[PDB]
């Protein structure tokens, strides 16, 4: 009797959930690609025929259903180091996979206002579009979110070529439309729709088989990142900054004279920079001698007009090819904090309320937006500092023709064994894939891996685990479209899909 059951309102509501779960069954440590699809159809086939304020309730429980079920290990970060009742560790959980599932609400709503019946007008010309808007608002609104984009499920998978030509946006975009059109076939029973959603899912496919960069098998670099695995409960603490500078430097003197480049995770040295200056210049005189460079996350508290100390979460670079010096201009201030982990809301009411909301070292402050490439033993890296690697606008404006790796150093160790540190890695390797360039991700105790130049895994060391990644990675040289354009050519695309069925949607 499922004909009728279908109608009820309270079924559609509990059916959003489990279309929605299935959301995170494409990402990085179950990456079951098809279920982003299958996950999309949920949304708009369980959308149609609805009044406008009722579909925004399916979208709200299929948000709930995604960023509940597959944002969750955020519980983790808050339920080991936050202090604070196991009630009010759900309540922010629960309460971020509700604000994130409103951009989905207010989708549904919205394609349901302007577009009442199922047409493919609603599902491939609407939807889309408006689902980059409101994808757009959830990674704008508040410094954003752009958590779970299916885009970045498709890294392995038939769009894949996508990404280097338009971003990973546009994997978004076209895993929307093919997911409306076969949606559209299953609730209207029709084959026409059917064949549409193949075509456009079939024909990127060739697209994956172009190489837009030439690699150099000239500059093949033996780059070694050291992850020191040292524990997030102790990373702060003043007896641990001995030890895990000995950790760190123990490893590091092997690779000397041998590792060309050598990178430490994020604020792998805990003190600030002008502290710890003797230890820098002893270590920078060692590295240059043997001929190494060494590239390190240190925390910065670097002098402003007002003279007022900012911090700033930044990578320093030291040894051969790169002097080490306090007002040296191979620096990365990170730009993109991470809210609730580096700086607090208004730092005014929140902060006392709980020691969560006040962690350690969590004052931060943000960096020019666009800076120059790192110098390091004469290659050119292109930093962005743990989150901002999911963020590809910033990622690419600061991407310069001359880069040579794409840098990204990150401190997984706060989302204990869950899939925070898989997800977070799957989108690392999208901005390899798109900008052409090799990533040497180093993290604390993550994923640390060498992204190639098209997203392959070329090398990787067990998490949890106290290692050393060398390897030999060659530098890749040429420019994407995705690169000399960016997102405007999408943005065109969406301004010409939701002007061209706005005015469909007023002139009846
Ligand atoms: C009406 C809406 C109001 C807000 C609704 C939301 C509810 C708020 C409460 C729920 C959200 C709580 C999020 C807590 C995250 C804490 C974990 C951050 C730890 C961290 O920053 O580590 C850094 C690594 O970056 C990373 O590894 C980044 C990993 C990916 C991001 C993690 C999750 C971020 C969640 C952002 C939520 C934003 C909500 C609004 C859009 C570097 O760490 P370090 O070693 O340098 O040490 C520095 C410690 N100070």
């Amino acid at each position: 009797a499922f004909a009728s059951l279908i109608e009820r309102q309270r079924i559609r509501l509990l059916l959003a959930l489990l279309f929605g779960a299935c959301g995170t069954l494409a990402f990085s440590p179950y990456d079951v690609w098809p279920a982003a699809i299958i996950s999309l159809m949920g949304l708009q086939a369980l959308t149609f025929n609805r009044r406008p304020l009722q579909s925004a309730a399916i979208g709200f429980c299929w948000g709930f259903g995604l960023f509940g079920s597959g944002i969750n290990w955020v519980y983790v970060s808050i339920a080991t180091f936050g202090g604070m009742p196991g009630p009010v560790n759900i309540f922010l959980v629960v309460l971020l996979a509700a604000y994130l599932s409103l951009y989905t609400g207010l989708f549904a709503g919205v394609l349901s206002r302007l577009w009442p019946k199922t047409t493919w007008l609603r599902v491939a010309i609407a939807a889309p579009a408006l689902w980059q808007v409101t994808e757009f608002l959830r990674g704008w609104v508040l410094t954003g979110f752009p958590w779970l984009q299916f885009g970045y499920s498709q890294i392995d998978g038939p769009l894949k070529g996508l990404a280097p030509i338009m971003g990973v946006e546009a994997i978004n975009f076209l895993l929307m439309m093919v997911s409306g059109l076969l949606a559209l076939a299953l609730v209207k029973r029709n084959w026409r729709p059917l064949v549409v959603a193949v075509v456009l899912f079939a024909l990127p496919f060739p697209l994956r088989y172009i190489q837009w960069f030439t690699p150099q098998p000239e500059k093949t670099i033996q780059v070694s990142m050291v992850q020191g695995d040292i524990p997030q409960s102790l990373k702060w603490d003043e007896g641990q900054l001995l030890n895990t500078l000995k950790i760190y430097y123990n490893a590091t003197a092997p690779l000397m004279g041998k590792s060309s480049l050598i990178i430490w995770p994020e604020s792998a040295i805990t003190d600030l920079e002008i502290n710890q200056q003797p230890f820098l210049k002893a270590l920078d005189g060692e590295l240059r001698d043997k001929g190494s460079s060494l590239v390190t996350g240190i925390v910065d508290a670097r002098l402003n007009k007002q003279n007022r100390y900012d911090t700033y979460n930044t990578i320093i670079t030291l040894g051969k090819g790169a002097p080490y010096s306090y007002e040296s201009a191979d620096r990365y201030n990170k730009n993109h904090l991470v809210p609730f982990g580096e700086f607090v809301p208004l730092e005014s009411i929140l902060r006392p309320l709980a020691p969560f909301f006040d962690l350690p070292m969590s004052s931060f402050s943000r960096g020019p937006y666009i800076q120059p490439p790192l110098s390091a033993n004469g290659i050119e890296l292109t930093a962005a500092i743990s989150y901002e690697i999911i963020l590809g606008e910033q990622v690419r404006d600061n991407f310069r023709p001359d880069t040579d790796y794409l840098l990204t150093i990150s401190n997984d160790a706060w989302f204990g064994k869950s899939i925070g540190p898989w997800q977070h890695f799957q989108m690392a390797r999208m901005r390899a894939l798109e900008l052409a360039r090799p990533l040497l991700r180093s993290t604390n105790n993550g994923i640390t891996a060498v992204i190639g130049p098209q997203g392959e895994i070329q090398a990787m060391i067990p998490q949890f685990t106290r290692e050393v990644l060398t390897t030999n990675v060659t530098p890749t040289t040429g420019l994407t479209p995705y690169a000399r354009t960016g997102n405007w050519p999408l943005w065109v695309l969406t301004a010409l899909f939701g002007f061209a069925a706005v005015l469909m949607s007023l002139r009846q």
